[PDB]
Order: C-alpha cells, then structure tokens, then sequence
C-alpha cells in the first residue's frame, strides 16, 4: 500500500533521519532492512551510521544492509568502514549483516513493523556544507538537502 | 545560587550537549555567553559548533565567545574555523562575536534566563571514538565522555 509522499525541496531543512523516520520508528521494531547501491564515498559512509545510530539509540537487533561494493578507489574505506560500523554494531549487541550486488538499482528502507520508505537518492540526499564550521555540518536537521521525493508504503 | 553537580562518571554515555543543556535551556533564551581557554583544536572548535547548532535550532541571537589564542602555528586554523563559525552564524541571523585573553582559566556557559553551568573541562568532555566508524561518532549521547563535575548555578 502506498500510504504517503513526502516532497524534499532544493535547500530544505529539517530532514535529519530521525525527522525522517520519526513517524514510523517505535519501539516495536526489532528488525531493519535497507537497499541503497551508493554506501562507498565516506559521507555516504557516515550517512549509514547516523542511522544506525538513531535505530540502536528503540529495540532494533538486526540491520541489513545491500550495496553495491566499490570496484575503484573508495573499496578501501568501504570495506574497513562497513566492518568498522559492524563491530561497533556488534559491541552493543546489534548484528550488521552486508550484502553486496553490482546489479541493485532500487533504494528501499523496511522496518518489520511493515513501514517501508523508499528515497528517491537513497540516504544520499544532503548537499554538501557551505564550508568546514557551517551549522548543519554535524547536525542534519540544520543540512540544505538536494531535492528529493519520499514515497511512504506498508504491507 | 549553586543549584546542583552533575557528575559524569569514565566512560559514561548519554551526554551530548542537547541531553545536557534540556533542562536550561528554553524559548525564553535569546542571549548566551561562553568562556573556554580551550576552543583551539578542530574537534574543539567542532564541539563549539555543535553547541551553537543546539542555541540556533529556542530563539539565540546573540553568542559571546571568550577564548585563549593557540600560541602556535594552530592559531592560524582556530582563528579560520572560528571565523567560518561566524560567518554561518551571520547567515542565520545571529551576531557571534569572539575575544580572546591569554589569562582566562574558567569554565563558565551563562544563558540570559539565569542559568549558568561550569564544567571541569569545559565544553571538551568526550573520549575519542573506538574507530573512525563507531557508533557515537557523530551522535554524542553514544560517545564515551572523560571523568567531569558540571556545576550548575542561577543568579
Ligand atoms: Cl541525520
Ligand atoms: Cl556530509
Ligand atoms: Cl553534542
Ligand atoms: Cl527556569
Ligand atoms: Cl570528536
């Protein structure tokens, strides 16, 4: 059932993943599943650990994560990066599972509450910071975003 | 009137500036003075950012800044990061204004609702993370802080 779509216009504010995910997120959930073939550049790196972060901050005990593993330059980082994010994980009693395919096209997030949200940049979807100290560096709720659509579905 | 101590214990978690400042902190606020000596090092002038980004998200108009100068070659990257602050405070309305003494030793945050509240190690209470992809990375309430006394006060 498609239930919602949510507009993020160019240079829009307040869309940090918790106010995101806020809505569908409760402590039910214990399981998250997530489809996004652009985890490989260290922002998008760290883009998969703030929301790891806000599931673990909440009852969640298995993340699944398929991505497409980087075959240049950025392999290095993805790799010690995602393992890294999986023993810090792991460390507070959470499993990480990856999955890698070089054919995933669809960008899909799932909370087994039956909550589904599908980005249309993934989780990709902040521009970069006008410079190194600018509000909305560290907090994303403060971040301009690239515009983007949010469809909102439940099984 | 010292109103109550606060004691973070080694490795404690929970204690990201917003968890911290809640209880003080309010629409009423619109004045904030800070002194630090030790706003110098990137992570310090990050956690000086943060604290902004909490004061600016509440109606925080004016921040005073009273800061040592790094008396070495670091001086040239605080006083950019402190301007590039600025600068993005500007942008949001809010005047962000920055003196520097080199006989300043207090800790002392003061809110313009009578709040004021003095940390042993000033805004710079956090451990470094486990890895460079480790949970509390970029969610302070996961970070491990640094055994410190928070003394609260009211004028
Ligand atoms: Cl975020
Ligand atoms: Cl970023
Ligand atoms: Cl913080
Ligand atoms: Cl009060
Ligand atoms: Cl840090």
């Amino acid at each position: 059932h498609h239930m919602d779509q949510i507009k993020i216009e160019e240079n829009a504010t307040g869309f940090s993943y918790e106010s995101l995910f806020r809505e569908y997120l409760n402590e039910t959930v214990t399981e998250v599943w997530i489809e996004d073939p652009y985890i490989r550049h260290t922002h998008q790196l760290y883009n998969f650990l703030r929301f790891c972060e806000m599931l673990i901050k909440c009852k969640v005990k298995t993340i699944h994560l398929l991505t497409s593993l980087d075959e240049g330059i950025e392999q290095v980082q993805q790799s010690r990066g995602l393992q890294e994010i999986e023993e810090s994980l792991r460390s507070h009693g959470v499993l990480l599972e990856v999955q890698y395919s070089s054919s995933i096209h669809d960008r899909e997030i799932r909370f087994n509450n039956g909550w589904m949200i599908k980005i249309g940049r993934g989780l990709d979807y902040f521009k970069k910071p006008q410079s190194r100290f600018s509000l909305g560096y560290c907090d994303f709720d403060l971040r301009p975003c690239h515009e983007t659509t949010v469809d909102i579905f439940h099984d």
